[PDB]
């Protein structure tokens, strides 16, 4: 790794998703192969959100990708600006198909029908189903690797409801395991908020929010959604019901959707990452410690190695020996520490026989001995700390970079220096569209739910940023 | 259910896969959606499978599902037959594009160019990758839930090695774990074998297979698929390395790839599914144990509650999966055939009588057997009893293929025995041309399965083809 991250992001990332042997590029614009180091956070994330969901009674299933032309039109779904970012079907082999067939770029217009046949009653709600998948958008806007790209792997949850009061819940418990897979899997921390009337999603009554900062850009970005949908879908779909007391007075469904996608790891490099490369929190390392040995008799040396063996592996410490005799232990070194492997556990025959190891933590470069039977303690003790700094130098970072402005003069002042800051809003789109172009520039990026302090009037604090 | 499995099968399986809950249609022809009840089964293989293969040095990736017009036109991976049954993208919106894409029908177009840039020594041998994903073929043959949908899911594994001897070994490792899938997951017994060299992936060196039979049609199917490759991709693709003690020799690599698909939950619907709906293999019901409550005290109505989420946690913690129906707006009677519909391997009774008389009862759904139980063996005799149903829906689809696969030596009692709904191992020449002149005399028709690892009799000293030499005894018959 030669880029620096301070002065050159752009080729930095590159230079560490690829090195780092996360992503192999495609000849397709804006498509990426996930190998699988980072296949394995994804599958890491995805274990985590899917049991949470489990307890909300929230199911998987699988929608078909294939959305039948009149069934996306349906209505005011998408207002036409969303159109060009959907891929069409137009032939198989040679035949033109009949009528022309799109690519999911999101599943309401191919769930929604489904959920109006299967609500014939009261007993038949709350619906609750999740859906991990691959979606397509043709994004204009310049493509990178887990940030910006045509294909991602997302879940999209849908979920229908009686009342108001259920519908409303979901949605904050949702947001609250987005957060959680940020701050607690990831060591990201994150803004809880709601989009403004011009950010949200047309198609819904509100949208929350999940942001993050990216120092090295002075950028902000969008970590996860949950929205409220109200009846906008129920009665364009028709998910209706009979009212239990009222003779035949159908009551329109109360729906939310809510999405996740691989943005996070792209998320977890530009926060972690540093000059030498990847840094994986150890909550989603799918390697924690890797051992390496340094420096005939030197059978013992693979012994002893392997004797951290289980001994790793029974405390459940992800383990890898790497004992491969045709790199040599600097290859080693800097192989790992580029994939942002945690702990590199070092043996050379010095401690086989002084009965001790040395440890090298990723985020610190700490190198520390251990004795050779207080291995299974102190890693975890270890990898714990690890996780509780990299949260805590990306909480500090976020604390230094997000501040106050009540004067566009300062507010100004303060943007274009690499900062995010909360600002009293009319909440009005074209005010919103009138900072954007000033600080020329800014966009809101999410109304806090616990702002700076208390507060055309203001209405909020609101988060304004640059953002991807 | 109205249909009866014996007499019309179609509307027996479209009637069995709706009222189940595992499918619900969509507008688009050959397209189905995977509700719960039936995801929750592939999820099950997905965990087995992948617990496998991860013992075998296999990991999991995800490759772009869009594959370039360029990068199909270079090589020669497909024969020009299957170049129909490929989806292309033209627009993004209303903009054409100037060069269209094609949806992934398979994956070796946009992985191979890939594994040729990270082989660059033998160091970097093997590569061992496989990916779930969602993939096209729009397919010409008539579309049926799970069995062949214009959309799958699947899993495909590809494998690149240094020497012929590795690849040679994986291939029929991954087809046992085919097997295994198959009998030890979903109570079907299969045969493994090899493609004739019609019936084989034209661009790979030879094609492993595993076929299921499904009585109620007197069809056989592909149940997954394991190809040895060779070097055919290798040398289209360039994955070449040089090894230093064998200075100025190129070295192609040796790979491989094998494929299952959601047609797994197709073959058990047809196998095992009755009359009364779906019936479940324990081992990949979602649901294994459903409980029951089946006028006096509302103290007492949460008491009879408290004895089913009671059950549910004793039966968690010997890890059977327990769906407790607490819903109060349906009768137990209703209860009892929406469960026994969706195929549950175990209904559990509580009511107040057996809960003074510390007992409860269990009825199978394989036999409907009804069964009081104490108590306190609960979770000792409900494990026992999902072993047997798993022993007893295996054991029943094996004796059912023994008796409907059989050897024949004429081409006349090949006729005979495969018009009474049976597929036939006959002594076969091996030749394409062969191999038609069956397939359209036996409809005045019958493609060939596979050929057995293990056939029913030993072939030859000489024996001769049904025709030219017999090679093999080949297992003929009809076919999904
Ligand atoms: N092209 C993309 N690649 C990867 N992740 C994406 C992409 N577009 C959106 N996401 C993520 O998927 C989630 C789904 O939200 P949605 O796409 O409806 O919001 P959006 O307002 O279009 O977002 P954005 O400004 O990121 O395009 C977002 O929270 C975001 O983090
Ligand atoms: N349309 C389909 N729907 C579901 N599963 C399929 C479909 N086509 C193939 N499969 C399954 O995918 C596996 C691997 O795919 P492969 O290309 O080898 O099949 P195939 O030879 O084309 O199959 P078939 O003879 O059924 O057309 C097969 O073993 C089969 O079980
Ligand atoms: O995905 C969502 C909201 C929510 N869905 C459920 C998961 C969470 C997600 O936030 C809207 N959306 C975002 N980016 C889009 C691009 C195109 C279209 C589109 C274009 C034409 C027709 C059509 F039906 C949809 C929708 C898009
Ligand atoms: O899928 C396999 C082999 C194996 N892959 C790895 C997983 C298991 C599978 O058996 C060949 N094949 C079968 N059905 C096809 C339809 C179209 C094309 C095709 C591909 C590219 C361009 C094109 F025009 C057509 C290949 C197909
Ligand atoms: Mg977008
Ligand atoms: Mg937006
Ligand atoms: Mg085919
Ligand atoms: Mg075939
Ligand atoms: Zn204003
Ligand atoms: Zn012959």
């Amino acid at each position: 790794l030669e880029a620096k991250k301070e002065e050159n992001l752009a080729d930095w990332y590159s230079q560490v998703i690829t090195k780092s042997e996360m992503i192999e590029y495609h000849d397709i614009s804006g498509c990426y192969i996930l190998r699988p180091w980072a296949y394995a956070i994804w599958e890491a994330i995805k274990d985590f959100f899917d049991a949470e969901i489990k307890k909300l009674g929230v199911e998987n299933c699988y929608f078909p990708m294939f959305v039948s032309q009149s069934a996306l039109e349906k209505e005011k779904t998408h207002v036409a600006d969303f159109a060009p970012e959907v891929a069409w079907v137009t032939r198989s082999g040679k035949t033109e198909l009949a009528e022309p067939i799109a690519i999911r770029p999101t599943s309401e217009t191919v769930m929604y029908p489904a959920y109006a046949k299967w609500v014939q009653s009261h007993r038949d709600l709350p619906i609750k189903l999740n859906q991990w998948c691959n979606v397509v958008r043709w994004e204009f806007k310049h493509p990178q690797p887990f940030l910006r790209t045509r294909e991602f792997l997302w879940q999209e949850g849908h979920s229908a409801f009686a009342t108001m009061e259920e519908a409303a819940e979901e949605v904050l418990q949702i947001l609250d395991l987005y957060a959680q897979v940020y701050e607690e899997l990831l060591a990201i921390p994150v803004v809880k908020g709601r989009k403004t009337e011009k950010e949200k999603f047309a198609g819904g009554d509100y949208t929350t929010t999940i942001e993050a900062f990216i120092s090295a850009s002075g950028r902000a970005i969008q970590g996860g959604t949950s929205h409220h949908l109200g009846q906008n879908f129920s009665k364009m779909f028709e998910i209706v019901f009979e009212d239990p007391k009222i003779p035949g007075e159908k009551q329109f469904a109360y729906q939310n959707s809510w999405g996740l996608t691989t943005r996070t790891i792209g998320v977890m490099t530009m926060v972690h990452g540093d000059n030498m490369g990847l840094v994986l929190p150890p909550r989603v390392a799918c390697v924690q410690v890797v051992i390496i040995p340094c420096g005939e008799d030197k059978e013992a040396l693979i012994a002893k190695c392997n004797d951290y063996r289980r001994r790793l592996l029974s405390v459940n410490i992800r383990v890898r020996a790497d004992l491969r005799d045709n790199y040599s232990p600097g290859w080693k070194f800097n192989h790992w520490e580029l994939k942002g492997v945690p702990i590199r556990l070092e043996v050379g025959p010095r401690d086989m026989k002084s009965c001790q190891f040395v440890a090298v933590r990723r985020d610190t470069g700490e190198k520390l001995t251990v004795a050779e039977n207080e291995a299974e303690t102190k890693l975890q003790a270890i990898l714990e700390d690890i996780q509780v700094t990299l949260f805590t130098r990306a909480s500090e970072d976020l604390k230094t970079h997000m501040v106050v402005a009540n004067t566009m003069e300062d507010f100004q002042k303060i943007l274009d220096s690499g900062k995010i800051v909360q600002i009293p809003f009319c909440g009005e789109i074209d005010c919103e569209d009138w900072i954007k172009k000033t600080t020329a520039g800014a966009k809101s990026l999410c109304i806090p739910f616990k702002p700076l302090c208390e507060l055309n009037p203001a209405k909020y604090y609101t988060l304004f940023g640059r953002s991807y």
